[PDB]
């Protein structure tokens, strides 16, 4: 049915729309998968986990805002930017809905492992959780707007 | 005919950047349907009722928000956001369409049955209805401002 | 050819928003029709005409809105808001295009016999006109921002 | 390839705000076809000339917008708004692309032919070129500012 | 999948917006392919580099708006704005994804050819490196802040 | 039937040499189709209206005549003689059949708009109805023959 | 359409019986083809231009007349005239039309081309333009009764 | 017919021959293709103009050249030779065909404004023409033996 | 037969050879065709004369020559060099073969046809014959070596 | 096998070469078949004998060459060249293959034959028999540069 | 397109005749392919890597030339000349195109690597780049005739 | 591959053309066969040898060569020169290339044989081995040089 294409459209635009609105990073961790077999292989299987990349690129794009308000250094030559993989000290905010939640449940088991084997800690992990996808570009709004947050990832599950 | 695309994805556009705007609550109750067949399916027969579960997200949501602005509390643990599903003490405004009628007034009983059987009031309700799915948005907008709204249903019928 | 496509969707997107920006009723009567034997229909014959229908929700929104700004009343039970279909005393705006003339003319002729026979005045009625649809939107934000007019009819015919 | 559809759409939404934003004129000159053959027709052709037909709309509607701002005269009858077909007096600014240049050329010699046979002078237009259709919507930007400038004209070829 | 589709849109429309909003060029050098083979064309075989290419747009664009802030000169006569290509005294930001790095190094290396051979330096170019393309536009949107870049370079790889 | 040949080869060639042995321009605005559908599309709908070319082409002749006729001016480089599209103080004739009534009254109006919103009186347009095309040529002879008629138009409606 | 046929002979007709009225050569440089792509094969392409044919034709007509009617010359055997290729002194008139002027433009230059090579003078050349072919042989009557004109070349192009 | 390989294969052939003899560069601006539409491709369409690449390839060899008979410099590694893109200061000599000049003169545009917009001026560029392919290799011969000419440009189009 | 291609190849390959080791013109007049039919077409028939084709292209030629030789003139702005089509004072030499002579007499007719209708003298006129197309080359060799000659014509008829 | 091909292709292009150099004629008296029944035809049966064709052309080309060193004599009018059929007082040199005897000495006997009967002496001809085919044209070359030889005939079969 | 045979003809050709012209050896390092799968697998995958090659025949070459030229030795017995594979003391230069850079930098690659581990120094070898494969020839002219270099390398890669 | 083609045309190109110019006769021992079958049958099997077949060639040219430039002797009838097979006192070159070495080393054993038992010997015999086919020409071209050298043989061997 035409359902799922207008809820996959306003999911999309309105998290992009608001990490340039706040000038944060904000990860796109949604699979919209055509059948139910498309999901499973990446929820953790042979096609991988979905939740842990998400991850990997908030801790990297964090690492790189990092760098760009800072001295920057260099001179006489090309200034290069780029984020490490190191996850000390930083601060995350996780939303996630409620639907399809056999396999959102791994996408989120994902993201942790990610974050505390690179460094990070638990304490630092804000969890809020919504009844679907559709809600989920409000609840962000909410957690990019707070100061102690780095970055935000975005997970949920669609099927056509 | 192509008529049933473009007001399908303004009315889906509208909804969503009227609630970060006002950063409100605000449920997508719309069916949109291919074959007549489809959409009493989703009217409150074999594929449920889509004004119910638009009602029970909003509750939920209301309960999300009045937690995230409150204390928070807990430490030392990750902080885990979460809202209930008890309808006491809470406001809601519901904007209905009139065309296909004899559809969309079985999602309007829906949503006032789940509100009241979760614990609200039929007092703090307020209903609103337009002429048809183009008009939603704007009266959406008015209700949303109100102080003493918590949330809004938009409940509608598109059939190509 | 992809030219109609295009020209469609700004359309729509334009006069959508303009309608929340200014927070006035602003009502779609533009065909989108695949064939020429599909716009006739709709232009004064078997399937009605979209121009009656259009000033027909102008009418009702213009109500609804009086009602809404004004005390309500009611009490100690659901409030319900919905607007009558007398035109007395309403001011309206008209947008139409050049192009297919022969059957914009239809349309024009069926928004303006609505108007008179529910209790309005030709006095009453502002007629712009413009080269193309896609001139439509810059037009229509002239009038909505008059303050003596209370909603505005777009009129127009695309075919593929 | 995609490639033809996110320029195509991009090209086509950033004029369209442009107008409502700045509120003023803009026309869409800009040919989209699926084949060579289907371009040429359009290019001064059989199926005329598309930068001559933009030409005419920016005339019209920029005495249109010179009658609303005005007194408007008339009374105790239906007000008329409309634009004439005389292009004397009035300032215009073009903007055209490099890419397939031996049929843009094509139409920026209708829009002069245009201007001048309905009594327009050629020292008052003015002409920018950009590398591609993606930088005509901020080239167009610069233009539309300009307090001199009455209406716009963007011209450019497409080819899936 | 339909994965492809929204991340393309979204990328798209960001640059769009963030051009219009701060006025200053961006340049679009995201391939958007069906095929791997359809990518290696244009990746510096057969089909040509679109790193190049996008390069020899920031260029002349760089030029135009020096032109058009100037005094512009000229008179009795059609004015007529027009970009050179020397890079001499210009500075560039170029963003850069890292998926496909097979691929993207080859687009990579085209740019900073481009600008050396015409009569830049290599200490005038900012080079920033993203984990994927959703992170393009907030990381494009710090550089064309800095008040030191006249132009920014996007490149990305999408395969369907 | 063969009927529709013979008249269509009398009406073009009594017109055409009437315009020779009177020396004053006659314009065609005639359509010859093979299906109603086509006939439709040519009198105001997709494919534009044949009135309204008809009256440009009347306007232009009007004006090159004058101008041949008048001192040319120029000298020592190529002379080139070209019609402005003004009418103001010009004088036309129209002819027009009864047959196939709602297809021709459709022409008759774009003929006057285009003389009109060129500059021109309509107490300046004469208009002769015939009850046949057969008839044309026999009533443009005689508003041909006026001294104050600058040029004539003829319209009709043929279906094979 | 049957439109094309009797346009191209009521075109034809006119011309020739216009060059035995007033004893003047008149050469046919009309385009008549079924498809663009053999426009414009004689359009400057693999098969030629028309435009140089004509011109080439014209001059040696103008010739051929000089001699006739001047002493002839010659005796006590078979006189023969004929015309050289030499086109100082000579004075030429061109009528053309605007309709597919893509393609017209270059048959005039092909015109201009041979004259001036041959030895002929661009001072000696007067060029009137027409809306359409139907005009042409209206315009040419104006020009074959100047005392100082040798020949008229008509240059059109007709698509069915 | 077999007519376009022979000629297609000497006019090839002798430039080849010619640069060697003369140890000075000439580049193959000359378009060989099947079928009308191909032609048209390259000729400032979809697939580029050939004209503006090979002045492009005439502007690096000239300052290969100047660098490899001058000091070549460095040391004590490997020793690289390339070309800038900068025009200023050289002089050009162009040869083109007349046959397809519809074509041609396409080529011969965008030769001209890639050397002027890289810096140099119109008064070092000598332009040649000739009445076909076969009489270029000759004419190129007579260009390349002046003294103040740095590079040679030959642009023509064959068709099959 | 392979007979066919080796006689063509050599044919060609010597008189270009020859043209640009004597540095004067020479004109390829020889017709190669897969058939009789195409043969007796572009001998005097519905595809023109190859005898007329090849003797304009040498009086260009020969006037071009002359004009690079001698003053050149012009200044401060791009020099042209090009040719008339006036044969007065020219001296030709033509080299005709004797197999198919049923077909090469029409080209020899058509060659000195030219040249006496563009302003020569017969008596300037050198005709050498011989017995094959594979002796042209060394024929045109002595030609060509004479210091009284300013262009070579070589006709000849070959047959698949 | 392609060994057939570049064996032809060097045999025929070493005599032309040869001839061109030494500016002495040369006739191609080699066979090239693609079947044995091929080149039994052409060796003294129904198509003739290729020997007797090679040797008559010789006599015409020496004749030939004798009348242009001469006066030439003739005056006011074209002059033309030509050779006789009189082998009286001339002297040949043949050159003939040992591969595919029992056809090459078919061959020699009639280049004999025809030299005999046309008035030469068998006294007079010098006969040099090589290997193959390949070594023709060096044994050709010694020949040619023999004074009192006057032209030279070359003899073989080739088959595919 | 028949564009792929023209090229590669003349570069082969070129290359060949200057080694013999100037008696130095020259190795053909030119990839011709009909797909881009088959160049790929001969740009250092499974086919090998032609430049690697292409190298290795230069070092054996100037080898067996230093012996050829030295005092030969032996006697009494079958002389034998043949070439080491070592590259000390040796000086080599390499011409590269810039067209398919991604594969061609491969090629350049592979050639450097055999001639530093085969014994040579990155100090000997010189290395020029030309724009195309076209260039190719004239640019290994001027290498070729520098008294300091012992053997040359071409190297690009053509596709069809 | 097309990478056959151009090696094979330049191999026998270049030894054609050097047998001519040092006027020393090498006789072309290369296969070039379309399968790996049809080698085999040509290197020592059942269509024999083609090493032996280049090596009586040679003898037979040397010969030759000797009795030409001899006294030759005879009268008073025609003069044969013919070569024996007697390789007493001769000496002789060979170039072989190692590129399928399994055939060709049985191609240089068949050429040795048949010098030896034809009388010659081994001492008079000069090897020159080369990487592959493309170095042949420049190879023989230092051996034909030489003044003790009477013929050289070439021999290779190359597969489609």
């Amino acid at each position: 049915t035409p359902h799922f294409d207008y809820i996959a459209s306003e999911v999309s635009k309105g998290l992009a729309n608001l990490s340039l609105e706040l000038r944060k990073p904000i990860t796109f961790g949604v699979i919209t998968a055509d059948t139910l077999e498309q999901a499973i292989e990446r929820a953790g299987t042979k096609h991988g986990n979905k939740g842990w990349e998400a991850a990997l690129s908030a801790i990297e794009m964090a690492n790189l805002f990092k760098s760009l308000r800072g001295t920057g250094g260099s001179g006489s030559s090309m200034e290069i930017y780029e984020g490490k993989l190191t996850a000390e000290g930083l601060r995350f905010g996780i939303v996630a809905s409620r639907f399809n939640h056999a396999l959102v449940d791994r996408l989120v088991e994902g993201a942790i492992d990610c974050i505390v084997r690179h460094g990070g800690r638990e304490e630092d992990i804000t969890l809020v959780r919504v009844p679907g996808s559709w809600e989920i570009p409000v609840a962000a709004g909410e957690l990019a707007r707070k100061e102690d947050i780095d970055a935000v990832i975005a997970i949920g599950v669609l099927i056509r």
